RNA sequence: CGCGA
DNA sequence: TTGTCTTCAACTGCTTTCGCGATGCATGCATGCATGCATGC
């Protein structure tokens, strides 16, 4: 039933949707700018090709909650 | 062994 | 000693025409709750 192995993927889909969910919630519901979108999409990017520039079978990801919202810190942090 | 002459 | 018709009595066959109409016992999957084992972060 469900994947193996390279699961890796819809692992990092359901991450990168929770979060973008978060961002709706927070420009939406806490008047963010749509600015913020873009600086996460860039942090997140960053660090998406810096594990698929250490991507193993052998693989080593610590994707948690924790790391969504050290994101969006970090982003409102530059902003 | 139940239904019809 | 012996012949056999004598007698009673153990087996054994059928019955007016058509339509409407298996029991028990072992094996294992099923259900549910609680420990363990595998995936991921």
């Amino acid at each position: 039933k469900l994947i193996g192995h390279e699961a890796k993927l819809l692992f990092l889909k359901s991450f990168q949707f929770i979060l973008k969910r978060q961002i709706r919630w927070l420009i939406t519901e806490m008047r963010f700018p749509k600015e913020f979108e873009h600086v996460a999409k860039i942090i997140w990017l960053k660090i998406l090709k810096t594990i698929n520039d250490q991507p193993q079978e052998e693989l080593k990801l610590q994707l948690h909650m924790t790391s969504t919202i050290s994101i969006l810190y970090l982003a409102s942090t530059h902003l």
